[PDB]
């Protein structure tokens, strides 16, 4: 309604929200989002900032004892470290039509890394976690952020290394939210400031005040030798995410930062070698591919990602015809590359051992 | 007090603006030297029906004086 070329004044605005930039934590929040224009009802839309959410989606949605919590969960996402933030509005749980078409729509968009469905209903998430469980073991690089109900895994994703469960529901001034919308925020904050090789487990959660269940040490002692990753309350600090384990009990893929380092390195090598597809499958191309991986793995080692001291102890790239291939495999049009890395594990136990003898 | 059409003054402030800022700068914050007051003090609400045409009202601001206020053409 601006027509006079002067300066206009409004008086009951809401404060705007900042958004960060990250390439390793791009989530897909599956919740009960209510669109304004109904063409984006069964598709995935990109929400670059909070201002993009208020134009495309209804951000008020007045309550009726039920309370809409999907718009509240995104405000806590951008307060904890924003992102490009893909959304999939899925209204009710039991419609097995759009849930069967969900993993085929995720692959059409190139850049989803995290899943993290932020919904307070329990049977809603079980229908989502079961529909996404088959896409986690297909080497596509996704990472599910599940939520425990009473202190255990939701059993649709039992022991895969692509899943990080987070137990306590987090209360907002009081509606209780599942913590996956906030933890998806603190991944983007940690990766931008420290890298994917850093454990995302000392970040103080902005926004929220208190968790729904104050968890002691003795019940975390039976939970942390599973991947449960309790949100703890410390009096001097506030609400600190406390735990960086996955569902896999293997010695290799036990920790979140070791797992997401390999998922991010495989994703960036894949984006670098796609210009080298449909090249002539010759020894000149195999050395151009080996150097493009060796240049990438060197600049991870020199910024602290890989656990080495010589750069021959951190990584290796191997390609050849006597090595890693046979002549029958070149003739069917493929090259086979062996890449290895060595990551560093976090220190999660500190023993003090006091005395007064000297 | 004799009332003049403003085209002799606006032709002056084009040469002042282009010499100091260039032709790509909008000539619409120049305080008119010389003259004291316009013949009609134009409100916002009648400029709101005029500025979605090219009318380009000479406005009076108390701290500044007479400021040319508007940089639209007839197209």
């Amino acid at each position: 309604v601006t027509s006079v070329p002067g300066v206009y004044i409004e008086e009951d605005a809401s404060p705007a929200m900042s958004v960060s930039a990250s390439a390793t934590a791009v989530p897909l929040f599956v919740a009960r989002f209510t669109p304004l224009k109904p063409e984006l009802a069964g598709v995935i839309t990109r929400i670059g900032s909070w201002l993009d959410y208020t134009i495309l989606f209804d951000s008020n949605v007045p309550s009726s004892v039920v309370d809409p919590t999907a718009s509240v969960a995104l405000r806590l996402y951008f307060q904890n470290g924003g992102g490009p933030c893909y959304l999939y509005p899925l209204e009710k749980a039991d419609d097995n039509g759009p849930l069967a078409a969900l993993p085929d729509l995720i692959d059409e968009v190139g850049e989803i890394t995290l899943l993290a469905s932020p919904d307070p209903d329990e049977t809603y998430r079980t229908a989502v976690y079961g529909a996404l469980a088959a896409s986690l073991d297909q080497h596509k690089g996704y990472f599910l952020l599940a939520d425990s109900v009473n202190g255990d895994a939701p059993s649709a994703v039992g022991g895969s290394a692509q899943v990080a469960v987070y137990y306590p529901n987090v209360e907002v001034p009081p509606l209780s939210l599942p913590p996956s919308a906030l933890i998806a925020g603190v991944y983007g904050k940690t990766d931008g400031e420290r890298g994917v090789w850093k454990a995302p487990a000392n970040v103080v959660l902005n926004g929220v005040s208190d968790v729904s269940v104050r968890v002691t040490n003795e019940q975390q002692a039976e939970l942390n030798p599973k991947g449960i990753n309790v949100i703890r309350h410390f009096s001097d600090r506030g609400l600190v995410v406390w735990g960086s384990r996955t569902q896999k009990d293997d010695d290799d893929w036990r920790y979140i930062p070791v797992r997401r380092l390999f998922d991010a390195a495989e994703r960036d090598i894949k984006k670098a070698l796609q210009p080298m597809v449909f090249e002539p499958n010759s020894q000149l191309t195999w050395k151009r591919v080996q150097t493009a991986i060796d240049n990438y793995l060197y600049r991870l080692w020199q910024q602290g990602a890989l656990a080495g001291n010589k750069a021959e102890e951190a990584y290796f790239v191997r390609v050849g015809k006597g090595i890693t291939m046979t002549q029958d495999e070149i003739n069917q049009g493929k090259m086979i590359i062996q890449v290895g890395m060595a990551a560093v594990r976090p220190a999660e136990f500190i023993i003090l051992k006091f005395t007064q003898d000297m």
